[PDB]
């Protein structure tokens, strides 16, 4: 059940020509920075990554779980928006 904000958020990144990567990392790895990857990288429609984030949310649920808005000129990390925390 994504909210109006993140999918508008989905929808800023895109409109960038940005491409997004959803990342997850539990509680203990969250102290060091230790995310990683969930899904296909370099999401570059908003069917996808919707598709993608609700996959991510069931599959780490419990986990933090962000979004990363990425320039595709040399894959620059120009945002990120934490979606989901620990419950
Ligand atoms: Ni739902």
């Amino acid at each position: 059940h994504l909210s109006l904000e993140t999918q508008e958020q989905i929808r800023q990144i895109l409109s960038q020509g940005h491409k997004i990567t959803f990342e997850h990392v539990d509680a203990r790895r969250f102290r060091t920075g230790s995310w990683q990857s969930c899904g296909t990288l370099h999401i570059d429609a908003e069917s996808d990554a919707i598709s993608t984030l609700e996959a991510c949310l069931v599959d780490y649920d419990g986990e933090y779980v962000r979004m990363v808005g990425i320039d595709p000129k040399g894959k620059r990390r120009v945002v990120e928006t934490i979606i989901q925390r620990p419950n």
